[PDB]
């Protein structure tokens, strides 16, 4: 059970309005044959055009919703819609394009998928709510065959060119006209009652139905993400490194240690309530503070209600008002005023952050985390945490050329003494790099209103 057997049954009830008379008994093998594709008994890495739900989840970065609506089926123009917002009209002679023949439409498809996916995935997975026309239109822009490599690099081939008779990956496909060996999954096969809009609207109010193919393509991919990442969550699935994952995670651990350590030194809290990851470790192991941990896995649907995080049933909760609360990526509706908070901003544009369900986003870095929509009102009791670098380490070099550092936010004994030493300047610039990496990845930092770095200077006496 590695791939989806071509002899698996495909429910054809969703297909019978575009294709009336379709057999109720249908296998993937017969469907693929009906679509105009010949697998010809080939054991070359492409056993089926269609993939399992499990394989689709492993390749979420490759998901592109796809819908086809009949504008007028051999003699009529089709509107091709993609979860990128693109609508192309193909004539058989929110971005809406005018009627053009397939030979030019297919060039645009390859360009669009290539620009969208080159930094996300080695493939495309068309996410469908299959009614018939999307499957029968594939033959006009898709070619299949054995698994191949790019003509310019070692990556797998995702495109084919009839002009040059060559294959390319998403990075080297300029001028290519066919999508080569794509994958697809039909959301309707999962067992739903009612149409696409009725199932999508149950979970999401951000995607409306403006009655174009791209709206359906968006809704289809949204509903798929809800089913695979919101209601059902899998933290055993690892995802490849496609960008700054390692640097971002390392920056996150540096910022956390810095901010929490300085909050403990500035306001000397006697107790810290660490609410979040059940596998969390003390980010400041040498701190005096009474460290108390509370387990809450990342919320993937709605933000946790703060009232429910403290709901102790028939017994008393701990006194959250005593000391400080640390919410490191533990997303709540409204933070207590005595908090240190790291909250991922779902609106961030990046190769790690994919569009999600109901305003939320699917953040993919080692694991997939569907995150609830960033909401500014969650931080009404707090303020934005300013950048600062703090260090009590000795002014000792141990060792990359140099320019003297002048900064009001380098909180060290040397800067108090009038001149930042080389070590603390090197460490300040590295910390500032890590800090900017974390902010630009989408993370935002918030703190209790009494926080003041001026209180850190007297820790050097
Ligand atoms: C669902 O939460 C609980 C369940 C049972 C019990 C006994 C306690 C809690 N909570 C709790 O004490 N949270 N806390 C965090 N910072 N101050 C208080
Ligand atoms: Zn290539
Ligand atoms: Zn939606
Ligand atoms: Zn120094």
């Amino acid at each position: 059970p590695t791939h989806l057997s071509v002899d698996t049954k495909f429910k054809t009830e969703g297909l019978c309005v575009d294709i009336p008379g379709i057999p109720k008994d249908m296998t993937y093998r017969r469907l693929i044959s009906m679509m105009g594709f010949k697998m010809n008994y080939q054991v070359n890495g492409y056993p089926n055009m269609f993939i399992t739900r499990e394989e689709a989840i492993r390749h979420v970065r490759a998901w592109i919703g796809f819908d086809v609506e009949g504008c007028h089926g051999t003699n009529l123009p089709l509107q091709l819609g993609f979860s990128t917002g693109v609508n192309l009209v193909a004539v058989p002679t929110p971005l809406m394009y005018k009627g053009l023949p397939w030979n030019v439409v297919r060039i645009k498809i390859v360009q669009m998928l290539s620009d969208t996916l080159k930094n996300l995935s080695d493939r495309v997975v068309f996410v469908l709510w299959a009614h018939g026309f999307e499957l029968t239109s594939m033959k006009y822009f898709v070619k299949i065959g054995p698994e191949r490599t790019c003509c310019l690099c070692d990556r797998r081939a995702t495109c084919f060119s009839t002009a040059s008779d060559t294959y390319a990956c998403w990075h080297h496909s300029i001028g290519f006209d066919y999508v080569y060996n794509p994958f697809m999954i039909d959301v309707q096969q999962w067992g739903f009652t009612g149409n696409l809009q009725s199932n999508h609207d149950l979970y999401c109010q951000v995607h409306g139905n403006a009655h174009v193919a791209s709206c359906d393509a968006i809704m289809t991919r949204c509903l798929a993400v809800h089913e695979c990442f919101v209601k059902r969550v899998d933290w055993t699935i690892e995802y490849p490194i496609i960008g700054d994952e390692l640097k971002i995670n390392a920056a996150c651990r540096k910022v956390q240690h810095m901010v929490v350590k300085a909050a403990l030194l500035a306001d000397k809290f006697p107790v810290l309530h660490d609410i979040g990851n059940p596998k969390a470790i003390k980010c400041v192991p040498q701190a005096d503070v009474e460290w108390k941990f509370y387990d809450a896995q990342p919320c993937s649907d709605k933000a946790y209600k703060i009232e429910e995080l403290f709901y102790s049933y028939a017994t008393h909760s701990d006194k959250f008002t005593d000391g400080v609360c640390l919410f490191w990526n533990c997303n709540v509706d409204r933070y207590p005023a005595n908090s240190i908070v790291c909250r991922f901003d779902t609106r961030v544009l990046s190769n790690l952050n994919l569009p999600g369900c109901d305003g939320g986003s699917l953040y993919v870095n080692k694991h997939a985390f569907h995150t609830p929509a960033f909401d500014k009102s969650a931080f009404v009791n707090l303020k934005q945490l300013p950048f600062f670098y703090y260090s009590d380490s000795p002014c000792e070099s141990h060792g990359i050329d140099y320019v003297p550092l002048k900064s009001a936010t380098c909180i060290t004994r040397c800067n108090l003494g009038g001149a930042v030493c080389r070590h603390h300047a090197n460490e300040y610039r590295l910390y500032l790099d890590a800090y900017n990496m974390m902010i630009s990845a989408g993370f935002s930092l918030w703190v209790y209103k009494q926080f003041d770095t001026y209180n850190l200077w007297n820790t050097f006496t």
